C-alpha cells in the first residue's frame, strides 16, 4: 500500500534538495499577522495591511547577490496573495530570484490539559484541500511548529508524544499534496537550564518524532528538519563557549537523525543575529561527521538590523536592504564553514517568552 | 497540575448519569445535511432546509410517554439553532421533555496515508471555542466519531493509535469547557468475519482507547462510551443467537472499559429496528457482573418507521411520530431486560458502507 | 491463533475464583532466605533450614478455624519441596485444609541503568519450564513482583514501561502452563508524598499494566491484581482518616481495573497488623460499585504478632498459632466489611526500606 | 541521572571503533554446542569437547595474513575457556593477532503466546554478573541475537516491540560492566516474499529498535548492530541483481540507523559464502553517503570452506585454514568496495530454517 509512487518520491526529494542545495538557506518570513504587530510597534509603525505588504516587499526584492544565498521563502497565508509594486505576485518574484517558496500551514499552538502550561498545535482541519490550493498558487514547502519548553516535569510524556503525533500527520498530509513537509520541533531557550539539558531533551525529543515518522509512513528524503539549536537556558548564570554548543548540538543530531533527511534547517530562537550566524559556523566547521545539510531557516536573525534600519519611511528602503542582505551572505558563508569576522543592533539578542 | 476542579467534575458526572439514569437512551438525530440527504430521497423528499427542520421536528415533539426513555438527543450543529412552529428553539422544546442536549462536533473523516482504505478523523481545530460556544446554547454532552474497519492488514497499529489519540483530545477539550465527551470508536460490520474475529479487534481497539484517554488525564466518570456490539460481519455466512452476541458483547466489555465509566449507549449499526432492540435486551439479561449502564444511542434503528410512515407528507405526522414512540419504548425496556418482541419497515436490514 | 483453548481458559478461572472465594484470602509465606534472615534476627533466632521448616511449618498446620479465610498460600522453592513433621509434604498439608498453593517465581530485582534509582525484575529465563514443574508439585498461581517507588522524576516512563512489559511476559508463560499469574506492580510507601499522589501514580501505572497485558494476549479472568493500598507517604506529616484512604483506593482502581479481573488481593505495604485489617474493612463497605473481589494477600501482616509469640521456642507453638489464626478471622471479616472491634504488637508498624 | 561517566564512554566508543577500524570484520565463531552439531554431522564428525576445540583452534590460528580482517571474534561461552595446543588460552590467542574478541551472551529464543510462530530471546537473568565475569576473562563484546519472521500477520506488533525491548535491556546491562553490546534483530530470509517487502519491514524494524535503544539511554558510540541485507525472500520466483540488493539495502540503513552508530556488520543469512561477499562489496560502492562502517559479521558464510575441506580429519587443518583465509581477504575488501570476483562449496547456498 504505498503511501507515494516513484514519481512523486522524485519530486520531494528535487524540492527538498533545491532548497537545501550547498550555501543556500531560508527566510523566515511568516509572522502571523498578530505576531508582526510587535515588530512594527517595535519600530513605531502602524500594522495595516500595507505596511506588511511593504515590509514583505522589502525583503523579497532585495539585492542579485541575495540570490545564491536564499533557497527559499517562508510566507505567510495573506503574503502569498500579495501583488509587488511592479504588479507580479509575491511568490513569482521569489521563483525569479531561485528561490523555492513555502508557507506556514499550523494554526498557533493550543493547551493541552492536565499538563504544567504545555501545548499541541492545530491546523490539521481541512489541511489537505489548502495544501492542495497553495501548491497550484506557488507554494513547494511547508512549516509547522510545535513548541516544547524545559522547566521541572516538562516537556512530559503526553506533549513530547502529541507534538511529535501531529507534526507527523501534518507531513503525511503535506507530501499527499506534493508539498515538502518542514518538521519544525521546537524546544524553546526559557528557563535557567545547563547546556547538557538541552542536549537530552533534544535527543528526547527527536527520538520520539522520528519514530512518529515512521510510524505515518513517511517519506524522510522529501522533508527537512527545523531543530533548535542546542544551548544554555536563557537564564543560565554558566556561560558555554561557540565550540561546546557546536559539539552539542551536532552530537544531538548525530544520535538521533538518520541520514536520509535531506537537510536540517536551525532556528534562530532568540539570539542575536550574529551569535547565530556564528554557531551555524562552528557547527559545519565541527569535524565529525555530518550526513545532512546543516543550513539556516530564520526570522529574527535575518530581520532585525533591516526593521531598525527601515524604520517605517520608504526612504530608507535600499538602507534597510543591504542590513538583510549582509545577513544573508554572512549566514550563507556560515552554512559552508567560511564565515570569520563588528557589528551593534546586529549583536541585540532577540529573546522574547 | 490537574486537569480538572471538584466542582468542573461533579457537574460532568452528574450530567452522564441524567443521561443514561435508569431506562432511558439517547436519539442520534446526528445526520450531517449530506448524510441526511439519502435518508430523504429514500422517501422521495428534497433535501431542504424546512424539510429538515420539519422532520427533527417529529421526533423531539413526540408526546409525554417518551420522555422516560430519552435521557438526550444529539443534534447536528444547524439543529441546534432552528426553533419548532411554536417559536421555541429546539434546545428548549428537548429540556422541556427531561432530555439532556447534545451536539455533533467532529467533522469528518480523512484518511490515512500508507494505509489500506483507512481513517483518521478530524474537528479539533477551533474546538474549544466552538464547545465553549455549544455549552452557553444549550448542549451538555458531544459525539465524535472515529471509525475502523475489519479486513485484510485492518484495522492498522496505526490507526487504532491515531483515531484513540484524537479520541482523547477531543474529549479533553470537551471537558474543560463542560461538556461530557461521548467516544465512538465505530467499528463497522463490513465484511465476512466471524463473531470472534470482531471481538478480538473490538477488545484490541477498547484497550487502546482507554490508555489514550488515561494518558490524556480524562475525567472517566463523566465520560460515555458508543462502541458497537460484537457481531459477525455483514456479509459472514454462518450464523449466531442473540445470546452468542450478548456474550461475545458483554465480555469485550467487561475486559477493557474501567467500572468508571458511567455508562455504554450502543450504536445500532447496520441492525434492524428490532434486531437491535433483541441484542440490547439480550445483553441486559446476561447475568454476568455488569458495572455501568447499557442503554442505547440508536440513530436509524429508533427513526426507520418513522421515516417510512412519515413519507415527506405533512399529514402523516402523527403516524411517523408514534412509530418512533414504539421504538423508544421497545429500547427502554430493552435497557433494563424486559422486552419480548411479539413490522416490516422494522426488520428491514439498516446496513450501508 | 489462540493463546489459549477453552479448557485451558477455564481451569485458570477456575482457580482465580477458588483462591478468591467470598471470604477467603492469601498468606504470602514466600520470604526469599535472605528477607527471613531479619525477620528470624528480630527475634533472635539463627537461620537454618530447619528454622525456617519449623516456622512455615507452624503457619501450614494452624487450626481448622483457619480453614475457611485462606484461599491459597504463596511459598518460596525451598518450601515447596518441605515435608511437614508427619511426613506430608507441606503443600499436600495446605490442599487438605482447602488452600490452594502458589510460588514466588521471581528472582529478585535488578536496577535499570540511567535512572534514578529505579528496578526492573529478572525470572524470566527458563522461567517456563519451571512452571511446568512446580504445576506438577503441586503450585497452581504465582507471585512476581515489581517494585516503583514515588519520588520527584519516579515512576518514570522507562521504568513504568519496563516493569509492566514483564509483568505481563510473566503471565503469559504462567498461562500457558496452567498456572494462574497474580500481577504484583506494587508502589512503596517511601517518601514524604500525599494521598493523592499515591492515588495520581496508581493510576497511572495500571493503566500501563492492563494496556500491557492487552498487548500480550492475557486472560484476565485466570490473574489476579495484588496492588498497595493507596496511601500517604511514610514521611507524610498530614494525616488521612481510613475511609478517606478507603475512597482512593477504591476509586483508582474502579477507574483502571477492567471488570474481567477475577479479584484484587492488596499488599499490606509495611502497615500495622490492625491498620491493614481496618482499612480493607473500609474498602469493602465503601458504598461504591466494586466489580471484583477486594481480599487480602498478606505477608508480614498476618505474621508479626505469631514471630514475636514463637520467639524461637518450640514451647511458643500454640501461643504463636493462634496470634496467626486471630489475624486470618479478623482479615476474613475485613474482606466482606463486617469487621468491628485493642492490640499492641498487633498495633506495631511493619515499614521497612 | 547518567548511564555512564565520560571514561566509561570513551572506552566503549574505542572498543566499537578497534571492531570495525577500515577493512576489518567479525567472526562469528559463536554456534551453541547443538547448532554446531548440525555442522559437524555435515563433514561426518562426531561432537565433542575435543573436535570442538579442535575445529576452533582452525579458525583462530590461521595465519598472519588474517590480522588485518579480522577485528573482532565472538565465541560461544565454552570457547572462551578452552586453550590452545600451545597451552594459550583462546582469547589470548586472539588478543595476540590484534582481535578483540566477544562472547555470545544470549540464552536462545522462547515463543509468545497469542502469536503465529514468533519468539522473543531470553538470557537477561543474571546477564550482569556474567558480563562482569566475561569482561575480567578478555570479552570486550557481546552479542545478542532476536529472530523475526515474514509472513502471514508477522513480524507482529507484539513481537517487534519485546524484542527491540529486550535487545536494550541487553545493551543497556553490557555497557555498564564495559562490554560493546552487538544487537542482531535478525529478519530470516525464509518465505517468498519481494525484495520491497523485505525492506518495509526491515525499516519498521530498526526504527522500533532505535526508539528502544533511545529510551532505555543507551551510548550509541558505542554500539554495533548486526543486521540482515535486505534481499527477497529465499522462495521468491523473481529475481533481483546486486545492485537491487545494494540499493534497498543502504536505503533501509539510511532510513533508520542514526548516524552516531559506530560500526554495521552484516549478517550472513543463508547466503552463499560468494554472494555474501559480493552484496557487500556492492554495498560499498553503493555512492549514497554512508556515515557508519559496512562490513560484516559472517559464521557460515567465513567457514563452509573451511569446514569441508577439514572434513574432521587433523591432516587437511592447513588446507581448510587456508579456505577460510582466502574468504576473510574476500570480505576485507568487500568492506572497503574493492572485491571483483573471478569454488563449489563457496556457491552452495547455505540455508536453513
Amino acid at each position: 500500500y504505498p503511501a507515494l509512487t516513484p514519481e512523486q518520491k522524485k519530486e520531494l526529494s528535487d524540492i527538498a534538495h533545491r532548497i537545501v542545495a550547498p550555501g543556500k538557506g531560508i527566510l523566515a518570513a511568516d509572522e502571523s499577522t498578530g505576531s508582526i504587530a510587535k515588530r512594527l510597534q517595535s519600530i513605531g509603525t502602524e500594522n495595516t495591511e500595507e505596511n506588511r505588504r511593504f515590509y514583505r516587499q522589502l525583503l523579497l526584492t532585495a539585492d542579485d547577490r541575495v540570490n545564491p544565498c536564499i533557497g527559499g521563502v517562508i510566507l505567510f497565508h495573506e503574503t502569498l496573495y500579495q501583488k509587488a509594486d511592479d504588479g507580479r505576485p509575491f511568490p513569482q518574484v521569489s521563483k525569479s530570484k531561485g528561490g523555492v517558496v513555502g508557507i506556514k500551514v499550523d494554526k498557533g499552538v493550543v493547551p493541552l490539559a492536565g499538563t504544567n502550561g504545555e501545548t499541541t498545535t492545530q491546523g490539521l482541519d481541512g489541511l489537505s484541500e489548502r495544501c492542495a490550493q497553495y501548491k497550484k498558487d506557488g507554494a513547494d514547502f511547508a512549516k509547522w511548529r510545535c513548541v516544547l519548553k524545559i522547566g521541572e516535569h516538562t516537556p512530559s510524556a503526553l506533549a513530547i508524544m502529541e507534538n511529535a503525533n501531529v507534526l507527523a500527520r501534518y507531513a503525511s498530509i503535506c507530501q499527499q499534496n506534493g508539498i515538502v513537509p518542514i518538521v519544525e520541533p521546537e524546544i524553546l531557550p526559557d528557563g535557567d537550564h545547563d547546556l547538557k539539558r538541552c542536549q537530552y531533551v533534544t535527543e528526547k525529543v527527536l527520538a520520539a518524532v522520528y519514530k512518529a515518522l515512521s510510524d505515518h509512513h513517511i517519506y524522510l528524503e522529501g522533508t527537512l528538519l527545523k531543530p533548535n539549536m542546542v544551548t544554555p537556558g536563557h537564564a543560565c548564570t554558566q556561560k558555554f563557549s561557540h565550540e561546546e554548543i557546536a559539539m552539542a548540538t551536532v552530537t544531538a543530531l548525530r544520535r538521533t537523525v538518520p541520514p536520509a533527511v535531506t537537510g536540517i534547517t536551525f532556528l534562530s530562537g532568540g539570539q542575536s543575529e550574529e551569535e547565530a550566524s556564528i554557531n551555524l559556523n562552528a557547527i559545519n566547521k565541527c569535524p565529525l561527521l555530518k550526513p545532512w545539510a546543516l543550513t539556516f531557516s530564520y526570522g529574527r536573525a535575518l530581520q532585525a538590523s533591516a526593521l531598525k534600519a527601515w524604520g517605517g519611511k520608504k526612504e530608507n528602503l535600499k538602507a534597510a536592504q543591504e542590513e538583510y542582505v549582509k545577513r544573508a551572505l554572512a549566514n550563507s558563508l556560515a552554512c559552508q564553514g567560511k564565515y570569520t569576522p563588528a557589528g551593534a543592533a546586529a549583536s541585540e539578542s532577540l529573546f522574547v517568552s
